């Protein structure tokens, strides 16, 4: 057992020794906000992902708009899914106010793509509601002295803000932030040296699903990036990742399960 | 450059530093031996595999019969493919006489699933024709003292026979023999410690395509073993394999290509 604690998420509890845990991306196709077609399509997609081996559902407004409206979009979504799919929900925002709404709508984990640097006040919410927060590596420039050395550095400045906010060590997950503020070549390198994040002593989540650096290597558009995704997930798991964040849940679940058998997990 | 030599295969030459090399399994659906439907279906399958990223074609009589007839089956096959698909052909036999026929029919590499222990005389043929021979780990029992320690041992006894036969170090490839004389649990372990084969200083080829230990972990019949295969191939490549032997060439080629970008190859 590398991990002497489970991840506590209100009603559900997630073990870190047993299997690589799969986070299924829930999209958000919007058109005022909350109508039947929107929330219906979201629900059967979450249902489908539960059915195919997913352990968490990640609900994200945006991708790549009004704070007051982001809530009106995403609140109803969480209310429905948590009612209809017994599985923890994480909320993909950086905005403080948004997260508060979501946990109170039903969400269980915060997923912040700016590692509490976008709105420091987020970490406080996470602290106040006692939920597990994911801190992703990001930055508004790409001028690294040393890629990995700087990642770990910036990730620490994230932990500093989390910890000073009241966040317990046991609710902290880290993310190398594949695709964010990194060239196609830099993304390959973070993948190559992913094991280093382990020295920080926190669970690590890896999000490479369908991304464009896969496209740059394989020369293949988004709908043909399943195998390349596979590869990222397998190399990830072998380097000690605890979660992976993917679109193609069925396929990626089976690959995790093989890797798991193989590496001893 | 780990390898200071290329693999010489008559007309074609295979580099070991550039990419993980893909060996595409050619099946052999037989019904007297040599008719139009048989050799036709074999040819377009080899053509298809060339098209999808394969570097070698592996032609095998049997799977899991008369020596005089095995030749009559498999000779015409090699004659056709080498004429119609510019790509080296390996011949999946253990039998001495069979191999001689095949190289003279056109084949370029020997692939012996009994590592020259089945018919020592094979290694001599390989020596006489100067072709690269693959030596797979096998044995007619499964009583290991220490799995990996014994693998390497038995693999050496293979090299001993090869070398005493005249086989140059530069024409020797090794294979852990996944699926052969190993329990589902033992196969997981060989996968886990695949890097050890590297201490012998030879290129390594890995054959796990669609195999049943994948089935035992995932609980899935043969036609649903693509992802599990993926995983074996990726963990393989990361542990330093030079070739992989797969059925699903298109998919496995893209995964190799990702792994290759990622690990630095
Ligand atoms: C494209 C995205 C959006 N949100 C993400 N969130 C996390 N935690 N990790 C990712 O890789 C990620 N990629
Ligand atoms: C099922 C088979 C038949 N021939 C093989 N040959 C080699 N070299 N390696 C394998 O894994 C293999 N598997």
């Amino acid at each position: 057992m590398k991990w002497d604690y489970d991840l506590r998420c209100g009603e559900y509890t997630l073990n870190l020794n047993e299997k690589t845990l799969i986070m299924g991306i829930l999209n958000v196709t919007p058109s005022d906000g909350g109508s039947y077609n929107e929330v219906d399509a979201a629900v059967r997609h979450a249902k489908e992902m539960r059915d195919e081996g997913a352990h968490i559902i990640d609900i994200g407004g945006e991708s790549t708009v009004s704070v007051e409206e982001e809530i009106k979009r995403v609140v109803p979504m969480i209310q429905a899914v948590s009612k209809e799919v017994k599985l923890p929900i994480s909320i993909d925002t950086y905005k403080a106010e948004v997260a508060k709404q979501a946990i109170e709508a039903g969400a269980h984990i915060i997923n912040d793509i700016w590692g509490a640097k976008a709105e420091p006040k987020i970490a406080e919410v996470a602290a106040h509601y006692d939920v597990p927060i994911i801190l992703m590596h990001n930055r508004d420039n790409m001028n690294y002295r040393n890629l990995m050395a700087d990642m770990i550095a910036d990730l620490y400045d994230s932990i500093k803000i989390a910890k000073d906010a009241g966040v317990r060590d046991e609710n902290i997950i880290l993310d190398p932030g594949i695709g964010f503020a990194k060239t196609p070549e830099q993304n390959l390198e973070a993948m190559r040296n992913l094991e280093q994040l382990n020295v920080l002593g926190y669970p690590v989540l890896l999000g490479t699903s369908r991304k464009s650096f896969i496209g740059h290597v394989l020369d293949l558009p988004v709908e043909e990036r399943l195998e390349g995704t596979g590869a990222t997930v397998c190399l990830g798991i072998e380097k000690g990742c605890e979660f992976v964040r993917v679109h193609d849940v069925k396929e990626m679940s089976r690959m995790a399960k093989m890797m798991d058998a193989m590496i001893g997990k």
